[PDB]
C-alpha cells in the first residue's frame, strides 16, 4: 500500500478496476462553481447530471476515473466527492496546473509551486482533507518559462511522493518531446509520466518513439474527433502501438465533462449531442471497435485496469 | 436603497458609515487562492488575525468603514472580510465586477452574461454566503481592450439597474480615466456613480479637474504606496506630493469630489514573494496611514477640520449611498 487516494480516501489497486485516466467533472476556473453555479444552471442540476453520467460510465463497466482539473480548471473536490458517493465511482483528485493560471500562481517560484502540489498531494485540498493522486501539467508550443517551473515543480512532487505526472501536450506540435526532456532532467521515470492529448496526431513515429523510452501515452480525447479525423481513426492509434509491442505503455480516455465553463456558452450542448455516450464512449464503442480489429480481451483489461492500476499505484519507480 | 449600504455584516444606514477609506485590500490574491493555498499567508487565521490588528489601529485612529475592492479574480473572499469586519468591528463594503486578472470562465462571457453575474453579486449574493456587494469595481489598462470595455459596460448596466457605484482601476500616467468615462457614459451612467482610482498616481491636475469637473468622484487611493533610484537617476516622488493633490484640488473647488485611501493590504499573493515585508516595512501605519499622517498634513497646510472631514465622511456617504432606481 501502495493504495491510490481517492476521493472518499484510499483504496487498494485491486479496487481500481476498468479505470478513465483523464477525464473532468467540470471544466472552469478556480472559484468559478461557487461564485456563479447558475451558469450550470444550478450546482445541484451540475451534480446530478455528473452522478447520472458517472452511474452510465458505471454501468458499462468503469469503476475508477481520474479527473484531472486541476486548481485553475475550477477543481472542486466537494463536487467530486459528492458525485463519488452518490455514483458508487472511484475519482482520483489531481494536483498541478493547466493553461489558465491566475496571477498569485503565475509569479510562483518552482520551490514555491512544488510545495503547492505537495500539500495537495500530501496534507489535502483545500480544508477538505481529500489528497490528490496525480499530478496535472499543461504545456503549449515550446514550453514557455512559466510552464518549465510547472512541470520541474511537478517532477519534485512526484519523485517526493511517488504519485504520477500527466500532460496536457498539442500533438500537432509534437510537445511530448520537450516536456519528457524537462521530466527527465529533474530525474523522474518516464514511467512515471502519462504524455496525454497523443491522440490528436498521425503521426505515429513521434508516439513510438515515447512509448520506447517507457512513456505512457495518453490517447485520451477520442470522442472530440466525433464532435475529417474520424473517432475510428484515432481509435487505430491504440492498434498501432498494440502490434508494435507497446500495450503496456497506453492509457486510453475521453477527456469528457459534465460542464464546461472555459470555453464558450452552450458548447456543452454541442458535445454531448456530438457524444451522446459521454464517458462510457471508451468502453460502448473504442473497446468493441478494437474488438473487431481482433484485439483480444487480454490485451484491452491490461490497457483499461492493469496499466491504470500500474501508473497510479505510487512509486519509486520501473 | 434609498439610505442603507451593503456590508459584509448586513444593510447598515449612511449615517453608520463614518470616517471611510474607500479603496482598501483585506488580501490581494486570486479567485480560489486562499482556501486552495492559505499557508502562503502563514495561515487564514494569521492572516485574519493581522487583519484585525491592523483593522483595530485604523479604527482607533478613526476610521470606521473600509471599502473592500477586491473583486473575484483578485480572490474576495467575503467570508473572510465577515470574520474580520466582525472582529475589528468596522464596517467593510465588499465588490464585485472584475479586475485585470479574469480567467477563461470570465473572459469569454458576454456583457449580457457579465452584467448578470454583477447584479447575482449585488442584488443576491456573493457565493453562497448572502453578502451582497455595495460597489462595482472595473480595471483598465491604459487602452481599454475589447475585455475590458465589455465589462465596463456591464458594470454601467448594473449601476443603472440597482444604484451601486463603480470604481475603477487605472494608469494615471495614459490619462486611462478618459477612455472609462467615455464608455461609462456611453452606457447613460451619471458621472457621479464613478470613483476614477488611483489618481494620484498623476501629477496632470489638468486631467484630475477636467474629470472632477464632470462630476466623477477622484480617487486619490494610494497615497503611501509612494512611503516605499533606476538609471537614469529618477528618484521616487514623495507621499507629501501625492497628499498636495488633495489640497490643489480644493482650491480648485472641487472639494466635494475627492475620495482618499490607502489601498493597503494585510496579505498579497498577486505579486512576487515578500513585497508585503517590504510594503509593511515602509508605511508601519497600514490602513492607518491618512488618519494619522495626511489628515494632519493637510491641516498644518491650513485646510479646515470641516473640509477633511467632508471629504473622510460626507464624500464617500454620497458615493456609496445607493442613488437613483425608484
Ligand atoms: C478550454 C476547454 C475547457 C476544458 C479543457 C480541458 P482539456 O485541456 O483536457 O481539453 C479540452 C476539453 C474540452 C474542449 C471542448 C471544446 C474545445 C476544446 C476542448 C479541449
Ligand atoms: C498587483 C497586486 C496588488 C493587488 C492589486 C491592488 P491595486 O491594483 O488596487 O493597487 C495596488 C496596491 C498595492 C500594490 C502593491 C505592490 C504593487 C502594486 C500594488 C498595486
Ligand atoms: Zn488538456
Ligand atoms: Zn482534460
Ligand atoms: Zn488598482
Amino acid at each position: 500500500g501502495d493504495r491510490i487516494n481517492t476521493v472518499r480516501g484510499p483504496i487498494t489497486i485491486s479496487e481500481a478496476g476498468f479505470t478513465l485516466t483523464h477525464e473532468h467533472i467540470c471544466g472552469s476556473s478556480a472559484g468559478f462553481l461557487r461564485a456563479w453555479p447558475e451558469f450550470f444552471g444550478s450546482r445541484k442540476a451540475l451534480a446530478e447530471k455528473a452522478v447520472r453520467g458517472l452511474r452510465r460510465a458505471r454501468a458499462a463497466g468503469v469503476r475508477t476515473i481520474v479527473d484531472v482539473s486541476t486548481f485553475d480548471l475550477g477543481r472542486d473536490v466537494s463536487l467530486l466527492a459528492e458525485v463519488s458517493r452518490a455514483a458508487d465511482v472511484h475519482i482520483v483528485a489531481a494536483t498541478g496546473l493547466w493553461l489558465d493560471p491566475p496571477l498569485s500562481m503565475r509569479l510562483r517560484s518552482v520551490e514555491e509551486l512544488t510545495q503547492f502540489f505537495l500539500r495537495e498531494i500530501q496534507y489535502g485540498i483545500e480544508d477538505t482533507g481529500i489528497r490528490a493522486g496525480i499530478i496535472k501539467v499543461a504545456t503549449t508550443g515550446k514550453v514557455t518559462p512559466f510552464q518549465e517551473l510547472v512541470l520541474r515543480a511537478a517532477a519534485r512532487a512526484s519523485l517526493a511522493t511517488g504519485v504520477p505526472v500527466t500532460t496536457h501536450t498539442a500533438a500537432s506540435q509534437r510537445g511530448g518531446e520537450q516536456q519528457a526532456a524537462i521530466l527527465e532532467s529533474e530525474g523522474l521515470s518516464p514511467s512515471r509520466v502519462c504524455i496525454g492529448h497523443s491522440d490528436a496526431t498521425d503521426d505515429l513515429s513521434y508516439l513510438t518513439a515515447l512509448a520506447a523510452r517507457g512513456y505512457l501515452i495518453g490517447l485520451d480525447s477520442i470522442p472530440h474527433s466525433a464532435i475529417i479525423r474520424s473517432w475510428q481513426t484515432r481509435a487505430l492509434l491504440i492498434k498501432a502501438l498494440i502490434d508494435q509491442g507497446y500495450t503496456k505503455q497506453i492509457l486510453v480516455s475521453n477527456d469528457w465533462l459534465f460542464g464546461i465553463s472555459s470555453y464558450v456558452t452552450n458548447i456543452m450542448d454541442v458535445m454531448d449531442s456530438g457524444n451522446p455516450d459521454g464517458m462510457a464512449f471508451i468502453p460502448l464503442r473504442v473497446i468493441p471497435f478494437l474488438r473487431e480489429k481482433g484485439i483480444p480481451q487480454e490485451t484491452l483489461a491490461g490497457i483499461t485496469v492493469t496499466n491504470p492500476a500500474r501508473f497510479l499505484s505510487p512509486t519509486l519507480r520501473a
